[PDB]
């Protein structure tokens, strides 16, 4: 339910997951330096504490406040409660990181203050809410 | 918006498309053979004359007339007005095709009485109805 | 050890077909138009007729001659004898081919004159010549 | 020329990783445990030491001293110091590890005695020689 690789300090490239996604709860990605700050954090919710369908990007100092929330438009949920595969790609850019899935961007994100790379460590998080079909992680990657 | 491509008479392998979905029309697939029997039809209803979000499976002699409808619930449309890349993959059995979306299998569809293989023909075909973002057709491929 | 995808006429996209390699024969591609003109062939020859490990593009009008044969370096023959998986793509592009092979350029390759595209025919040919392990098609495909 | 990927302790799926090849010198793939064992080291010998195009697989514990060389046939090679993309995968199965390079299995390894998984490092070292073309590494990736 919770996996992730641990990288040379990066900045540059991107990183990779696929997964099957659920039809309830919520999957979380997780971008992470040294000093265990959340650079990033791309949120998918599907079913989350009375919010259906929507993506939410923030960042967060070790044990600080979480910035304002940007909830971009275009992310791959389905309808009617389906599940399918999902593939999404962060790419680390000189100004702010970029969010595609499927093939497709979704947001140009500009580092946070105080929050640039390197990365070193991606993770993956899924939390459940009653999901009849749970999640599955398939693959973790790591681009050059 | 109508693009095809024509084989060795095909008694085995697959067949696949990939796809900008569109947010308003639909987006069809026929099978032929080589008097022009429409073999299996897979098609996908973006918003089309009422329907919203629905994939229609068929079969039908040149110029005869439908069967029944199959309509199977898995496939991958997007919410909330959204487009997406999808896969499709359509497979040949020795007793039915087989249908997969995104890496997930959707449907077994058993050959109707007088329609099997082979495939000679392989259709996209995308049907506007005041779409604000249409359809684009990125590959065909046959798999042997 | 031959087949083929017909398309409507094809002035921009690409073409692309992965095999499985032979340690002896040749395994050969072919571009035609509508009137059979060999717009190209992509002529991969393992071991063929007296010559190893070299790759020929050319074309030649439907019955008439040859004209300059071309030799690229960088073509992803196996050593040994051993054999591998291939992916070779040719792009239509404005006045002239690009052909790459496993993610890498091989050669721009210009148009030949007064056989320019549209193109309606890429077609596989695996001829052996006493090969132990032989060549076979994994996929054609058509890019949009 | 040298990155890895740390994992959770690893017991099944595999890992892949794409590199560019070099002309010269040697692609070395390691999968370490927490105590630094090399469980298994996949080593792609392009021109290294006075050897010409060998795969050697081995183990050793952690400043202990190497085992038997196994030196497997099939290694997808280029001829004539051509470079090109090659893909690799290294499955953690259960009586063993199962080499691929280019979706064509290599060759099985069965664990060595004491040297079994989790694996917790996957490791890519290029060391070159002298190489024109020098390797440059494109992914990592864990597969689950």
């Amino acid at each position: 339910p919770i996996q992730s690789i641990k990288v040379d300090p990066m900045k540059s490239g991107g990183l990779g997951v696929v997964y099957r996604s659920p039809d309830k709860g919520r999957v979380s990605l997780y971008l992470y330096n040294d000093g265990e700050d959340i650079l990033l954090v791309v949120d998918a919710r599907f079913d989350w504490r009375g919010e259906q369908n929507v993506l939410v990007l923030n960042s967060k100092f070790a044990g600080g406040e979480w910035g304002p929330e940007v909830r971009p438009e275009g992310f791959p949920f389905p309808c009617c409660g389906y599940v399918t595969t999902i593939t999404v790609r962060v790419e680390i850019g000189a100004d702010g990181f970029t969010l595609s899935a499927n093939g497709i961007e979704i947001v140009k994100y500009p580092y946070r203050d105080g929050l640039p790379p390197p990365v070193t460590k991606f993770q993956y998080v899924f939390q459940d809410q009653g999901a009849s079909e749970t999640a599955q992680l398939e693959s973790l990657s790591a681009y050059y």
